[PDB]
């Protein structure tokens, strides 16, 4: 489980967060952006879960 | 000197506005959307001046 979660964790997104994110969507016109509420933090928070999952 | 004008007419913007214009500018991000104001009378008004500079 702890393997799969990770593994999981990983194929979606990835292990950061960035602050810039371009969406493109069937409502959205052209390619659209948008921003994070606070990336920095949720990525700090992130190394702390995969840390806590490797150990 | 008519056939000059007609010839800058056609190459900047051909002789037909249409509805939906699609824009990359710097300030804008990534490929904007943007809508004329009233081309169908627009255009028609671009055939009738066409038409008289022919003549």
């Amino acid at each position: 489980f702890e393997v799969a979660f990770l593994l999981i964790q990983w194929y979606i997104y990835g292990f950061s967060l960035s602050a810039v994110y371009t969406c493109k969507r069937d409502p959205c016109p052209h390619q659209v952006d948008c921003f994070l509420s606070r990336p920095t933090e949720k990525t700090i928070f992130i190394i702390f879960m995969l840390v806590v999952s490797l150990v």
